[PDB]
């Protein structure tokens, strides 16, 4: 449909598995645009953590929104690896001259705060009206001023109150505008771009980078990310109304998984947790690889949150999900849904806000017969096992909208395809 | 009406554009007024200031709701209700409060006293994104609060006394104020994100009231002269807890002219008080006539012609649907009347306001002139009715803005008022 855009959500708490999807939607959009978070998506193996994934379509334009915080450092990186390998990156790349940067002191605030990316620090300066944001890398006067000053906040902080060490001053500029000449070519009103992209009739895909179960004001305070990451939030963060916002595909995975801390109401295991050792989750965790991309960790894993799910189509607006990794079920002899919970004696449907309140939640679960059948590679709704398609119609029924799209391995075919987010 | 429908109702300059006729106008047409960002510094005038409590609380039967993206001084809301059921409204029993709205704690009134030497607003943000906030629901475990108070506390005093040279704030005195407000915030604690949806699906119309100029906006605002947080339309979505979907329809509400309080460029200025190059007589005015007065301080506003370059950006950061025109009476006096279409930057054409405070402050503003008409607009409830050179002024204003004007409010009144369109009906 002519002007019309997609935004694409995780609608749990992170690797709900976007990579494919996002891949398959781009087909339909002439850009892609990142609106919110960091640098925190895979004939050279390539791996992209800021850089928008259309890039690997020749002739989509990437757009990194005023939202987004940026290092320069892991941006060049990235480029390099895109250049190595063939593309033609540069000139498609555009890059807000309102985005925030992340600054070397951002990391180490995050270093001597742990010690007792840079990503919170930096959100931190933007909220606190004294970040340094990419236009201001042209003026270097005015940014070794503001730099300055900032420097003397965070220094006081490292030094008096974290007992750490100071960040220097002209190694810090230095660095800094050492990227100005690199960076310039791709500053952009990506605001406007946006705007006139839709007017000519093109398509927009809004990529979120973090799952939306992190937002800051409906996730698990204070585990959660430095932002909001609901799909609103694209709005902002990339300079367009909400009416540009036309559908929210939500992916979700067939089962949780948290990594770090935030309570976890439906999980079942945690290397770290000698309380939670459910085979059922351990299984989980094997099976669907549920390990750091870089760390290698384990993830936690539990049972899908259908309460949870319900919380994140309501504050997302979610118009329809689309399911990854049902295939990690396959061959369980049971599989349960939670469906709501037990909180101070009382009934919940939706997952409650906060840290404390989740942590007092214990899930009340739906129990269904699991199926043997391999599921991987099916493209179709009615060759799914009458198992599978049973605990998917629950799914829909306690969520409150439709499955879109299952993602039923990594090959753009193995999808089976109710409704086309691209139509109207 | 279409049923679930909402309307989004958003200053589209840098605040006090005159909302509040209109507001009362759309809250006729709602079931539910919700604020979603900000704190106690919106401001609706009634014959007393309200700043916090939303608007729909004027029309009786009419639920409002505190968003989880408000910062919220229990002392300010305690003060609104007072005044509120003093006058003889019934206030409490349909206000919703989130529970996970952000509390305004003493110690960031000290931070920004301090920081002078507002009223702890961008404190409370800069904890929120911090991850350190108190929040509403947080009152009612008091072994809780108190533990992570405690915590804030050593921070912030370390930072008031070692750095801004203030005061420490004491924790216990702290502790005590801020439980004392809980038996009295408990009725009124709501799951508004799910009140929200519950209302829409049942077919109620809701209304989405902005607290400050669009232009103030963190990301697209003049940074760092800007708001400690999103305003935009969007970021309703966000601060109620609800889809960009629920957003159907921006009102976007323009002054006829262009004001700032505080620092920051401002490409149309005409007249600054504190600045001696903007003494423009045409400004002061604009402030006299417009009675652009702080409703704390009294001081005058800064004034200038009406920026649409600026408009066409507000447009377009915020998906205005249509505009409302306010204070058209303000240039009934006027000889000619000016309107800034875009600007020269650098020597070159800029249609839109650039972002941040440099390149702003390098704008020289491109003026069409209009002659003036010198006739009273007060009350016209028809385009037609409209004097000529009014009707070119505005025709101009639209056509530059690139979506239509729905509304022009030309008084107090409800039948004061041009409707183009009508923001309720798909
Ligand atoms: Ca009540
Ligand atoms: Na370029």
């Amino acid at each position: 449909t002519p002007g019309r855009n997609v935004v694409v959500v995780g609608t749990q708490w992170g690797d709900e598995g976007k990579g494919k999807i996002v891949d398959w939607l781009t087909d339909h959009a002439q850009g892609v645009v990142r609106f919110q978070g960091g640098h925190n998506h895979t004939g050279k193996k390539t791996i992209l953590r800021l850089i928008p994934s259309g890039i690997m379509r020749e002739g989509v334009a990437c757009y990194i929104g005023n939202g987004v915080v940026l290092s320069p450092e892991a941006l060049f990186k990235e480029i390099g690896e895109l250049e190595e390998a063939g593309l033609s990156v540069r000139e498609r790349l555009f890059i807000s001259e309102a985005t925030t940067l992340i600054l070397p002191y951002h990391i180490a605030i995050d270093q001597a705060r742990e010690a007792r990316r840079g990503i919170g620090p930096a959100y931190e300066d933007k909220v606190g009206r004294r970040a340094l944001r990419v236009q201001d890398l042209f003026d270097a006067r005015t940014f070794a001023d503001r730099l300055r000053e900032n420097l003397d906040f965070h220094n006081f902080v490292l030094t008096q109150y974290l007992g750490g060490a100071a960040v220097d001053f002209q190694a810090t500029l230095d660095t800094m505008l050492g990227y100005a000449d690199r960076l310039r070519p791709m500053v952009a009103d990506v605001s406007r771009r946006l705007y006139e992209e839709n007017h000519a009739g093109r398509n927009l895909l809004f990529e979120g980078a973090q799952g939306t179960l992190l937002d800051i004001d409906h996730g698990t305070y204070p585990f959660v990310t430095s932002s909001n990451c609901v799909a609103g939030a694209a709005a902002a963060g990339a300079g367009v109304g909400p009416q540009k916002l036309n559908y929210i595909l939500g992916i979700t995975k067939a089962y949780c998984t948290r990594v770090g801390s935030g309570p976890f109401p439906s999980e079942l295991y945690d290397a770290d947790n000698p309380s939670r050792q459910d085979q059922i989750g351990i299984t989980l965790a094997n099976v669907g690889k549920e390990f750091g991309s870089v760390t290698g960790r384990p993830r936690r894993t539990g049972w899908l949150d259908a309460a949870a799910l319900r919380r994140s189509i309501q504050i997302n607006g979610v118009s329809g999900l689309c399911m990854t990794k049902l295939d990690v079920l396959d061959g369980l002899d049971e599989v349960k849904l939670c469906v709501g919970y037990k909180i101070d004696g009382e009934d919940a449907d939706l997952l409650p806000r906060g840290a404390a309140e989740v942590a007092r939640c214990e899930p009340v679960y739906e129990t269904f017969g699991g199926w043997k059948e391999s599921t991987v590679g099916i493209n179709s709704w009615d060759a799914l096992p009458a198992n599978a398609r049973a605990y998917l119609t629950r799914v829909q029924e306690v969520a409150g909208v439709p499955i879109d799209m299952v993602s039923t391995g990594p090959d753009r075919d193995e999808t089976i395809l109710l409704r086309h987010p691209f139509k109207v």
